């Protein structure tokens, strides 16, 4: 179960409980989800995702008990160029989740290009730390760089205006109140700057009981590293 | 992950995080070890395990520090006969464990017979409930029901006289301090009767830095239901 939790305060390098998908892997104890280069620069075209092996109980019919969950993360994106892409997203899916074809650039490793926005195609909640919008390629996206609800579509339900900072690291709160149905969404820098995102969703009709979570990044023609530094996270089913 | 933990005060038929091994399932939200016919009720020679998938990290070399785990649980035996056997234990072993041949009966399903009191061919701690002492077969054992702590031997490291109470539950709390490497065990029933047992042990010479936890139990010629109830677990790595 009814409650589960776990905290990675560093990522050493001998993992047990992960599943590592695509160009994801450990690197100076933090998680390097997209790929770089021998000298640690970013580089184009990758994808990678890291999912907990324990599956989660996000709801559960027979006593109509709903999950309160939180998760705690910190991340920093770094690159050469002044245009860094494409992001990275904390996500919730069903168990058996996998890189779709062609998910890479700015669907994020997490849909597939011909159904990237048919809500009835997907089963996906995930927050999103979008740092490119081009309007030729990202057409679903406003036009600056933002963090996003996003329920079964790459179009978020929700943004909120965000300032990508080179090299510093974001720590993130997601919390999910099964009794007001509300994912709230907390962002801080250093020196206090917040940014907040909120969104009433009912999980139970977009997930299934037990999922999988973690996060997923990417990176199209631009690029930059998507380096996730700790999480921790913590779920308990609840009668509301 | 350096910490986890999770809590089933019940066990719903529908579970995603558990292995189960040999004749262990799932029956009226409680896990029943040891196999029952369509009454529900004990059968000779049957042996079973449950682990939580996760691995549990208990030690770091690299860091020099040592989990401080706790695990609380409930469990109640059930049998006609006046020598229901053989016993239930909660243990701690490699991640790749699996059920020993020939380790039914009073080996509890943690033991082969060949090497069962041999300490270098082990790896396993458990706190075991012991109901069976028949000094013919079970010759390692005390003249009496007890509860022991095994060290990588079915002849337990220290045993304390133990009553069983059929179809009663007794709640068990078992606790492992790295700071003085003691491993304490305190049961109790409903009544307020209490039993406590502690012993020192270092456990990074015992068991690898990752480890799986969970239950066996076992009957041989005589028998009874082995019915674990609930179990929380917490386990955090700190610095020793
Ligand atoms: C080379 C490459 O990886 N192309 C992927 C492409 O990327 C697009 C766009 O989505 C990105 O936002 C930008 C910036 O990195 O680069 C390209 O313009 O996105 C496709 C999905 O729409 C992927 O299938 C391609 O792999
Ligand atoms: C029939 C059977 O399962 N025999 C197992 C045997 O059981 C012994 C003894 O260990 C038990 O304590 C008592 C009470 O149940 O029954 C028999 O006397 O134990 C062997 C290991 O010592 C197993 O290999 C046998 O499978
Ligand atoms: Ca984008
Ligand atoms: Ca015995
Ligand atoms: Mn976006
Ligand atoms: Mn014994």
């Amino acid at each position: 179960q009814d409650s589960l939790s776990f905290g990675f305060p560093t990522f050493p390098s001998d993992q047990k409980n992960l599943i590592f998908q695509g160009d994801a892997q450990i690197k100076n104890n933090a998680v390097q989800l997209t790929k770089t280069d021998s000298n640690g620069n970013p580089v184009a075209s990758t994808v990678g995702r890291i999912l907990f092996s324990a599956q989660v109980h996000l709801w559960e019919k027979s006593s109509s008990r709903v999950a309160n969950f939180q998760s705690q993360f910190s991340f920093s994106l770094k690159s050469p160029l002044s245009n860094g892409a494409d992001g990275i997203a904390f996500f919730i899916a069903p168990p058996d989740t996998t890189i779709p074809s062609g998910s890479g650039g700015g669907l994020l490793g997490l849909f597939a290009p011909g159904t990237a926005q048919n809500t009835s195609a997907n089963q996906v909640i995930a927050v999103e730390f979008d740092t490119f919008y081009a309007q030729d390629s990202n057409t679903w996206d406003p036009n600056y760089p933002h963090i996003g609800i996003d329920v079964n579509s790459i179009r978020s339900v929700k943004t909120v205006k965000w300032d990508r900072r080179d090299g510093q690291s974001l720590n993130v709160l997601v919390t999910f109140n099964p009794s007001t149905r509300n994912l709230d969404v907390v962002a801080t820098y250093s020196d206090g700057t917040r940014y907040e995102v909120s969104y009433e969703v009912d999980v139970r009709s977009v997930l299934p009981e037990w999922v999988r979570v973690g996060f997923s990044a990417a990176s199209g023609e631009q690029y930059q590293t998507h380096t996730l530094e700790s999480w921790s996270f913590t779920s308990t089913l609840l009668y509301t």
